[PDB]
């Protein structure tokens, strides 16, 4: 199968790739993610955006939650399904908006460590 992957992981927050190939299309790779919250304190109105390639197609589904709770006690899951139809390495760029202690907080990253079965 498709090794999973750690594709954030800072100020207490961890995002977790999850892959699988899709049943429909062949060319599709299905991401969940699942991203937890060491710290003592929610990660309130969490949200998670992602973009790919221009040779790449992408569709977000909804999020289970808007809070990643504080000490590692539930995750928030969300699927990712990413065509890839010119077998292209994938690699994306996320960003992570959210509330911590009052504040605003926004990360942009790059995810550039998926494993070749997610993409060959």
């Amino acid at each position: 199968m498709i090794p999973s992957i750690t594709a954030y992981s800072k100020n207490g927050l961890k995002i977790e790739f999850t892959f699988e190939r899709s049943n429909t299309n062949p060319s599709v790779t299905v991401i969940t993610i699942q991203a937890s919250n060491s710290t003592e304190l929610d990660m309130t109105d969490f949200v998670f955006q992602a973009a790919v390639p221009k040779t790449f197609q992408l569709q977000l589904l909804s999020p289970s939650s808007s809070v990643v709770p504080a000490f590692n006690t539930g995750t928030i899951t969300q699927v990712i399904k990413v065509l890839n139809p010119q077998k292209q390495q994938l690699r994306m760029r996320i960003k992570l908006t959210y509330n911590h202690k009052g504040s605003a907080m926004q990360d942009l990253a790059e995810v550039n460590n998926f494993p070749p079965q997610s993409w060959q």
